[PDB]
């Protein structure tokens, strides 16, 4: 649970007033922004600040693998903060968001399913997508 | 039971013309143990047919994708896996071990799971579950 400009600093990165703006609006993103969307918010909250800071700041920090880029086949990028504590996700399919949940019952059940097939479980991912009832 | 519809069958309906060197490196590509790259796709090929060219291999490749049959994953360094897209969909619980996928399905965990997504205020249409062992100790 620590904040980008934080996970940054720590990994041997030169911060800025603008480089923590960039970080916050990268935080604070309710999508998988891309470098448009990351500079068009910086812009409102620092005017000064170039597409080309933008770009800069962003691959710094894929470099320290606090974020990862996904390409798409035409060559557009998209990204996602690396997460360091990783949950079960619910997906409101109509708002594009994600809710956190966690189930020890679901997990106690998937223990009892490895082990009938040979297996300790040691680790799970499980997402859920809903629409409004 | 119906037939399961192939690799290569799915092709040719697709439009897409069909050789025996084409047909053998579908077969190779649905039979794969793991994602494979081109490069394994050529080797285990050319023990089928000595004919078969990395070149060929590659051609066919791309004109998988072409048809949505297969979907490229690319790392930084420009290689790329291969996967086939699934009408086998399921939940999955993965060998660590051996790379090796193991089908389950769970009508108590679909329970429970519709479950969480009522009490959010949500009707579930689609999940995706995978589970990660190691050999029991």
């Amino acid at each position: 649970a620590k904040t980008l400009e934080e996970l940054a600093t720590e990994r041997g990165m030169r911060m800025t007033e603008q480089r923590r703006v960039i970080a916050r609006i990268l935080e604070d993103s309710e999508d998988h922004p891309d470098v448009e969307e990351l500079y068009r918010r910086s812009v409102k909250v620092d005017a000064k600040i170039s597409i080309s800071t933008v770009y800069r700041t962003v691959k710094l920090f894929e470099d320290a693998g606090i974020i990862a880029r996904h390409d798409f086949r035409d060559g557009r990028s998209r990204y996602e903060t690396v997460p360091e504590e990783h949950h079960d996700h619910l997906i409101d399919l109509k708002t594009g968001t994600v809710i956190e949940f966690r189930s020890p019952e679901i997990e106690a059940l998937q223990e009892r399913i490895a082990r009938e097939h040979g297996f300790r479980l040691v680790d799970h991912r499980l997402e859920l997508y809903g629409v409004p009832l």
